[PDB]
């Protein structure tokens, strides 16, 4: 049987990922690879328990660790429409450090400050420098109208930024309300600077973000929903020191065994 051969990304594609600190490849998967995703989604939203989160209306807003503990997902951060652009970005090989979907609802979806995510990383997990990405698969359609995630292009490229802590513990790691949010006014320097983006693409599409880059997001007023499988890939050499470690290994992976591309099987 056949897998088709491992794609990379192009040297033009590469340069616009580091300097924008992010990319977007249309249509990596088709509509039925798409509804797979979304009804594996749905069912690690009924079954998740503590790895669910909820939003005012106690509406699912997100769930975690999904690869642990899905097959379908466990599968899917192996694949070869993956795997080998993690690579090739990290130049190393790579695990996932952190697997989340959040699901933002037609009319429903909250607002995510503006923070870094290795911020988190760094400080809650101990990952000791920012070799790390992310990949967001659109499993709808994403538009200027349902919440996009919005980035600061270039604005990765100063670093960990200072940010306000609020409340010890993790559980607002994972809020509308961020345990580190940015500075009113860095925020406002580095958007004067650098500007704002929201990149949009068809469902199938994947957002590939660098994980210093500043990102934020609005609630969703389409009639449309707007769900996003995020997985951070983390090169080896970067593993995050499980000693400085604070959080459980469906938000912080423990286990550093470099991933392997799936094969084709007749099952
Ligand atoms: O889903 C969104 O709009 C924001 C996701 C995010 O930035 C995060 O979970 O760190
Ligand atoms: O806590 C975390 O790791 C994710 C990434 C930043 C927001 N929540
Ligand atoms: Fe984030």
């Amino acid at each position: 049987q056949i897998m088709e051969p491992h794609d990379t990304l192009s040297p033009a594609q590469v340069d616009e990922y580091r300097k924008n600190g992010f990319l977007v490849q249309e249509h990596v998967f088709d509509e039925e690879e798409i509804e797979l995703l979304r009804a594996e989604a749905a069912q690690e939203f009924a079954s998740g328990g503590e790895r669910v989160t909820v939003e005012n209306t106690g509406i699912v807003r997100g769930v975690h660790g999904c690869h642990l503990y899905s097959e379908v997902f466990g599968r899917l951060v192996r694949s070869p429409r993956l795997l080998p652009i993690a690579r090739q970005l990290l130049r190393d090989d790579v695990y996932v450090h952190q697997f989340k979907i959040n699901a933002k609802r037609a009319f429903k979806g909250e607002v995510w400050e503006w923070h870094q995510d290795y911020t988190f990383w760094h400080h809650e997990d101990g990952m000791p420098a920012p070799r790390a990405l992310s990949a967001a698969i659109f499993l709808d359609e994403v538009t200027e109208f349902n919440g996009p995630l919005t980035f600061v292009p270039g604005g990765h490229g100063s670093g960990m930024i200072d940010a306000d802590v609020k409340g010890e513990g993790w559980a607002n790691t994972l809020t509308a309300s961020l345990k580190y949010s940015l500075d009113v006014e860095t925020m406002r320097g580095l958007i004067e600077r650098n500007g704002m983006v929201a990149p949009k693409g068809p469902r199938g599409s994947v957002l590939w973000f660098d994980a210093n880059i500043p990102h934020s997001s609005v609630p969703n007023i389409s009639p449309f929903d707007r769900g996003l499988v995020l997985i951070t890939y983390n090169s080896v050499e970067n593993k995050t020191d499980v000693t400085r470690g604070t959080r459980p290994e469906w938000l912080a992976a423990r286990d550093f065994t470099p991933l392997t591309a799936l094969q084709a099987t007749s099952f």
